[PDB]
């Protein structure tokens, strides 16, 4: 939890009481765990809303979906019951409650089981279950001269009539909310992210919406992959984007710009960005995944736990940013190693909370974090963010004045900061570790086995916000030979291995003042000249599976070649610039480099050329 921020335990395991009702009874009960967060604003009033696990925390077990509400930010809460089980025996219960408000309405999606103790996607058939949603009608007052809230609940209608038989290829099974809080659409539809099972147990998700206010509801054509669950979306950009769960491997994101007829993979943005746990080989979780506007800027806030413990442990709830582009973390929200899985993230009046489970001993509670101090850092780095694409934007290009430099799709920067091992993003993403650097203006000089700059790709590891590069990336850099070498050296390229040896694309220079493009596992042909002491702009475009070289804004011969060779998917390791930085490999690349550029798409000749015309122009030098 940042510095700044505080939290207190809201839902208190084994603590706090709720009203259950039973036979017209209600009592204050201790509920022995709460799980399932989601919190929100209705129009004014903070919601949450989570489960009331009786009796344990285990998942088939006693539940009611319980809210607390707030009229003055969270310092103090009322409490009741918002849907009640059935109550047909000793394990009924509803479950997964997912929230999207409209107006002063709460709509809150939870699966109905009667009677089964086994988990969901083991079920043979729908015997037990049911799909139902709740209505809340949060009305505002001023009893006492203060103000106040209340909160009237609907009974749960049913939406099972609205659940087809049959999808393209299957029967159906069940389908839930992926937990959470969903959305309202910008034409105003209802839009539940779902996980189904059909009757071979497998699971997918599909969008779930309504044009009528929940009275009627359809199914999006398309959907997820198998093995894709508990999914949370969000409107970007006139599209959905759908952030799914994949047990045991990286999350998948899909896009949708028809409310769910047809699903794209994210891949040149976040898709298997976000691992699980460190080898992504573990069980994933529940992911708070919002759009909010801050300071101007409309950017998306995610959560997940990084589970080192692994299995369902799942400690160390982590908060990123990203505006499409960039992906930053804010940081660990959760407190040193406690176990922290499910969470929800609000933004409301120009403030950041965090609704989160802490579990000890498969004893769940809810706590109430003020995310003050990630709010500060959010607000910076989107000032960064702002200041450079502003600034790169402004600047006269040469022809008045030439086509603008293009920020679009500007993930990363390499420029004048650095620190003793660290050659830093202007973007604070992702910095590249270096060796054998002395800081020069705009950049880096190198020398020596070892010597250069190695900006990460897997190596990221766990987290992985270059992933998009392994289907499209642009690397753009302005570059300095400062002695011929005794064979063929490295400057500048993209690795598939951890050494450098085994290249996608890169730039080589030669004993014979030739340049080696390389492309793949292709042999290599020398091709052009250079001098010794000249700058030289470099652009590396891969696309379509494509890969060029461009030196001073042109072609290299022979440029624009396969450099991948069979439809697997690359695993670029890494970037390296200005030598391998591997002591385990023997070149040394005496050499600088200024203006490392990373984009996330191939760029056009006219961006090309801009960037070529513009080179002494984009340094951070005179700014820090
Ligand atoms: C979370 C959890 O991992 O801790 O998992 C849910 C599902 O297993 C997940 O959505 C994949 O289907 C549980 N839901 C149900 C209905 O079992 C959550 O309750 C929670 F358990
Ligand atoms: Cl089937």
């Amino acid at each position: 939890l940042a510095p700044g921020s505080s939290r207190v335990e809201l839902f208190k395991r084994q603590s706090s009481k709720v009203p259950f009702e039973k036979d017209g009874k209600v009592t204050e009960r201790v509920v022995h765990s709460f799980r399932l967060p989601a919190l929100v604003n209705v129009d004014g009033v903070m919601v949450a809303i989570a489960d009331a696990r009786y009796e344990t925390s285990f998942d088939n077990s006693l539940i009611d979906t319980v809210a607390k509400y707030s009229v003055d930010d969270g310092e103090t809460w009322e409490t009741q019951i918002a849907i009640k089980n059935s109550r047909a025996s000793s394990v009924s219960r509803v479950v997964d409650p997912t929230v999207i408000v409209k107006g002063n309405k709460l709509y809150v999606l939870v699966g109905s089981y009667n009677s089964s103790r086994s988990y969901w996607t083991s079920h043979g058939d729908a015997r037990d279950w049911d799909i139902l949603l709740a209505v809340g009608e949060v009305t505002k007052s001023t009893a006492g001269g203060k103000i106040t809230a209340s909160i009237k609940w609907g009974s749960p209608v049913s939406l099972k009539e609205f659940f087809p038989a049959e999808m393209e290829g299957m029967h159906t099974n069940q389908f839930l909310g992926g937990a959470g809080v969903a959305i309202v659409a910008s034409n105003g539809n209802l839009v539940y992210p779902v996980q189904v099972t059909n009757k071979k147990k497998q699971v997918f998700s599909k969008i779930f919406y309504s044009e009528d206010e929940g009275k009627t509801w359809k199914f999006g054509k398309g959907r997820s992959a198998f093995g894709c669950s508990e999914p949370v979306a969000l409107e970007w950009e006139g599209k959905l984007i759908i952030n799914t769960r994949v047990d045991y491997r990286r999350r998948l994101v899909y896009e949708s710009s028809d409310m769910g007829n047809t699903w794209l993979e994210a891949v040149g943005t976040l898709s298997r960005v976000w691992g699980p746990s460190p080898k992504s080989n573990q069980p994933g979780s529940q992911s708070s995944f919002t759009a909010v506007t801050i300071e101007g800027m409309r950017v998306m806030l995610f959560t997940h736990p990084l589970n080192f413990k692994g299995r369902w442990l799942r400690d160390r709830l982590n908060l990123w940013l990203t505006d499409n582009q960039r992906i930053y973390n804010v940081g660990q929200v959760s407190i040193g190693d406690e176990n922290s899985a499910y969470s929800s993230v609000l933004y409301k009046d120009d403030k950041l909370y965090c609704l989160h489970e802490i579990n000890s001993n498969e004893v769940y509670s809810l706590v109430f974090a003020r995310l003050v101090g990630e709010l500060r850092i959010i607000k910076s780095v989107l000032q960064s963010w702002k200041n450079w694409d502003s600034h790169l934007s402004s600047i006269c290009t040469p022809a008045g004045c030439g086509p603008a430099v293009t920020t679009v799709g500007l993930v990363g920067f390499l420029s004048h900061s650095a620190t003793k091992t660290e050659w830093e993003d202007a973007y604070r993403c992702v910095n590249a570790s270096t060796a054998n650097a002395e800081r020069v203006p705009n950049g880096l000089k190198f020398a020596g086995v070892g010597g250069g700059a190695l900006w990460p790709v897997s190596q990221q590891g766990q987290n992985q916000r270059y992933h998009f590069a392994n289907h499209a990336f642009t690397l753009v850099a302005s570059v300095t030979i400062h002695e011929v070498p005794k064979g063929a050296s490295p400057l500048l390229g993209a690795s598939l291995d951890s050494s450098g040896g085994k290249k996608l694309l890169g730039l080589s220079y030669d004993k014979r003042h030739q340049w080696q493009p390389i492309y793949g596992s292709t042999p290599v042909t020398p091709t052009g000249s250079w001098e010794m002491g000249k700058r030289y702009h470099v652009v590396l475009t891969m696309a379509n599976k494509i890969g060029s070289v461009y030196i001073d804004g042109e072609p290299l011969e022979g440029s624009g070649q396969t450099v991948v060779p069979d439809e697997r998917t690359p695993d670029i390791s890494h970037f390296y610039v200005g030598g391998y930085k591997r002591s385990g490999m023997p070149t040394d690349s005496r050499v600088t480099v200024n203006n490392v550029l990373l984009y996330n798409r191939q760029l056009n000749a006219e961006e090309i050329r801009t960037l070529f015309l513009s080179q002494d122009l984009i340094g951070t030098e005179a700014h820090m």
